[PDB]
């Protein structure tokens, strides 16, 4: 019920967070596979590190237990893997394991019965195959390294968590390539630079001006449960409208959109790549514990043997004529935000900012 809500609250959380140590770059991540990276990752915590990580993960749990967290999580993923095949999305969870590593039954049980997990036997001795192995299964996601805590020579590698989705998906109004000009897109009010710009004309989609915030918000749709939120703030009203990314403006922003005849839309063509190491910015949110010699991850193996040694987050994503590719005129020619967005739920697949389309 509450619980995307949980998971908005995250992703706009992280998202000023990672614009913070990027201030004037293009952004896209899936906060949706850091969500279920994390959760996934806190079936093997206890104490004040389970507390950190669904506190950090923004549930309240005065509200909702453990279990119906994870209930949660497991629900999701049902109705995002299957089925419909017009559109292609799908969020996989996985672990690879050291070998002689031996595992809770209750953790790989819970792994495989609330996130369809399932282990790989690994050799983290060489960075060769290790580090390869997991990049060919994972080009869009999340990788939680485990370490050793304890061991005294040295902190070697003892399992990898990791969280993939894909998304392929058409449009519902396809752009015409025979429509897609060389255009002007200002990065700043004086300075622009020239972009291929798609266009659509004459369309009904819907649409809202949101005057407050200095920002209109258009629909694009995908066919499939699936749907684009493309928001443009007004000329140096970006920070402003990126302060105000909250749970409560994006519940308001998709119940405000009504269907408006549109002259001409204008939209670029543009393909961002972004690779994070969360750490630092997963610190700031509260999750400390998980990286320390504190941490308790006896969930996982029995003992106090491991931690956290690192969070990253790969995306991709590629918007053009026909669709969308994880890997009154209206015209997008400044800085704009696009969610990806589920039709029947609050959840965030993708999010991203568009500061330069010549970059990333």
């Amino acid at each position: 019920l509450g619980l995307a809500s949980a998971n908005v609250d995250f992703a706009f959380s992280l998202y000023k967070q990672l614009v913070l140590k990027a201030p004037d770059k293009n952004v896209i991540f899936s906060p949706l596979s850091i969500s279920t990276a994390l959760a996934f990752l806190s079936l093997g915590a206890h104490n004040t590190t389970l507390t950190e990580i669904l506190k950090g993960l923004k549930f309240n749990l005065t509200e909702t237990s453990e279990a119906e967290i994870h209930q949660s999580f497991q629900h999701l993923l049902r109705t995002l893997n299957q089925s419909s095949d017009e559109l292609q999305l799908s969020m996989g969870n996985a672990m690879f394991v050291k070998e002689q590593l031996s595992l809770l039954d209750r953790f790989t049980e819970d792994a495989k019965r609330l996130y369809g997990s399932e282990a790989f036997a690994t050799d983290f001795q060489d960075s060769a195959a290790a580090k390869k192995l997991i990049n060919d299964y994972v080009k869009n996601g999340t990788r939680g390294k485990i370490t050793d805590l304890i061991k005294d020579l040295d902190s070697q590698t003892m399992m990898v968590l990791v969280n993939y989705i894909f998304f392929k998906a058409k449009w519902e109004m396809p752009f015409d390539p025979q429509d897609t000009h060389q255009s002007r897109f200002y990065l700043s009010k004086k300075k622009w630079v020239m972009v291929p710009m798609m266009s659509l004309h004459h369309l009904t989609i819907p649409y809202f001006r949101d005057e407050e915030l200095s920002c209109t918000v258009v629909e694009l749709k995908y066919t499939g449960n699936a749907s684009a939120l493309f928001i443009l703030p007004d000329q140096d009203k970006m920070e402003e409208v990126e302060a105000m990314l909250l749970p409560e403006t994006l519940k308001r922003w998709r119940d405000s959109l009504e269907f408006r005849e549109i002259g001409e839309l204008y939209l670029p063509k543009f393909s961002i790549s972004r690779d994070y190491n969360l750490n630092d910015i997963l610190l700031q949110l509260g999750i400390e514990e998980a990286f320390t010699s504190k941490a308790d991850l006896s969930g996982i193996t029995g003992a106090r043997n491991l931690a956290v040694s690192q969070v990253v987050h790969k995306a991709v994503l590629d918007v053009f004529e026909e669709g969308t590719e994880a890997s009154t005129i209206t015209r997008f020619n400044r800085p704009f935000l696009m969610i990806i967005v589920p039709t029947d739920t609050q959840n965030i697949f993708f999010m991203s900012k568009v500061t330069n389309p010549k970059q990333a």
